[PDB]
């Protein structure tokens, strides 16, 4: 059981490249399924998904090597059936199954179970796949699907927004007979990103990004060359750590325009910054953070992936802010950490009260969630002393090595096997 060993006060400064967003490079990978050319995907993290991804994709038949890019040739895929060994550790899984019957007729993949029955995530996917004319099968654990012909478009309103179902829905309209409308479709920066690469293999995609997205089915996808997005959470995440420690950093490989709620609140807590094409500085000229008041949303609106950075950031600021969080009604657990920490916050129900303290004190913590866990690692590099972060693992999963990239800045940080 890896942990971090943070020592503090340092000031992060310096550059830092982004990588691209696991949660883009998953969905396309999977749609990488319905191109009948070879495909090159640039930008894609060196993450525990993305194996276990590339090594699911071999399974059906797909040839697949990897270095920054993860060159995909799905011309011969010929297994249509996910195995429980093969996806049991990773719920984008589900994304397997909408492109092998959009594009092959035929597709099954495991799932795992539950005693909890209604609103099980892959719910939309089933359905969704069942308006453009799929035949669904279940058994508990797994969901088989199939079609007579090829899909068919339909006008699909879904009852809540899902990133996974649009993703699933979206990319297997692209091969189904006629037009697919998706009502209050996920807007996020990654279903864009989806949207952009099927369309680079020959989709007709538009509206992505907004509520609304119009597919038009063509017989059959291509092949071609695509960059994964930046990851925008990390690019928040870096930019949080300059601004809770009077730093000054340059986030390069970074797409500002999937940050505009995120950027004005850090405006709002003091930094000043500036935006390029491709990259992000932000400088706190030395200066403590101002408290913000936070209330996350849907997409465009501020990201509850942010949450947890930002109410260390309030923790550490001037002033009293409140974060409410709308999208989860249980993600507050760095608070009772950061308190450990000699953080001062009073929860009420969906809201954290926060008043600032000047400065925090090491501690050994631990959070599961993986925005939590790299906030208290964020916290340790500006604490008084030692802080020990517990079960590092969570953050490996979401971060490509993220205390390379704190050292780089400046942080003291070192990985400590066990103990
Ligand atoms: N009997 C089959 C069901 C669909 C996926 C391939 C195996």
């Amino acid at each position: 059981m890896d942990k971090f060993r943070v020592q503090g006060p340092t000031r992060l400064q310096g550059e830092v490249t982004i990588s691209g967003a696991k949660n883009a490079a998953l969905p396309i990978l999977f749609a990488a399924l319905l191109a009948e050319e070879p495909v090159e995907i640039q930008n894609v993290p060196k993450l525990k998904d993305i194996d276990t991804t590339m090594k699911l994709l071999t399974q059906l038949g797909t040839k697949v090597e990897r270095x920054g890019s993860v060159w995909i040739d799905a011309s011969n895929v010929n297994n249509f059936s996910a195995p429980y060994d093969l996806v049991k550790t990773m719920r984008a899984s589900i994304w397997a199954l909408g492109p092998l019957v959009a594009r092959f007729g035929q597709g099954q993949v495991s799932l795992p179970g539950g005693s909890a029955i209604g609103a099980r995530p892959v719910d939309l996917h089933i359905f969704g796949l069942e308006k453009l004319g799929a035949e669904i099968k279940l058994e508990e654990g797994y969901v088989k699907a199939s079609v007579n012909g090829r899909l068919k478009g339909a006008h699909i309103v879904m009852d809540k927004v899902s990133v996974g179902a649009t993703v699933t829905i979206m990319s297997a309209a692209t091969l189904a007979e006629g037009t697919t409308i998706i009502e209050n479709a996920a807007r996020e920066p990654e279903i864009v990103d989806t949207a952009n690469f099927l369309v680079a293999l020959g989709a007709k995609i538009s509206g992505q990004g907004t509520d609304r997205i119009t597919i038009e089915g063509v017989e059959r996808l291509g092949g071609g060359v695509y960059r994964v997005l930046p990851d925008r959470i990390e690019t928040g995440t870096f930019l949080v750590a300059a601004a809770i420690s009077g730093g000054k950093i340059v986030c390069r490989n970074a797409q500002p325009d999937t940050l505009d709620a995120v950027l004005a609140k850090l405006r709002e807590a003091g930094a000043d910054i500036e935006t390029g094409e491709d990259w992000i500085s932000l400088d706190m000229h030395g200066k403590r953070p101002k408290a913000v008041t936070v209330r996350t949303a849907p997409h465009p609106a501020f990201p509850t992936d942010m949450q947890a950075q930002f109410t260390l950031l309030n923790l550490v600021a001037e002033g009293t802010g409140v974060i409410t969080e709308t999208i989860f009604e249980n993600r507050f657990m760095h608070v009772p950490e950061l308190i450990r920490m000699g953080a001062h916050a009073e929860i009420e129900s969906n809201t954290v009260i926060c008043h600032g303290v000047e400065k925090l004190s090491g501690a050994q913590v631990m959070a599961t969630d993986l925005r939590a866990s790299a906030s208290l690692v964020l916290a340790g590099c500006i604490a008084e002393g030692t802080t020990v972060v517990d079960r590092i693992y969570h953050i490996d999963r979401g971060y490509e090595r993220i205390e390379d990239k704190l050292r780089a800045l400046g942080a003291n940080i070192e990985r400590v096997k066990g103990e």
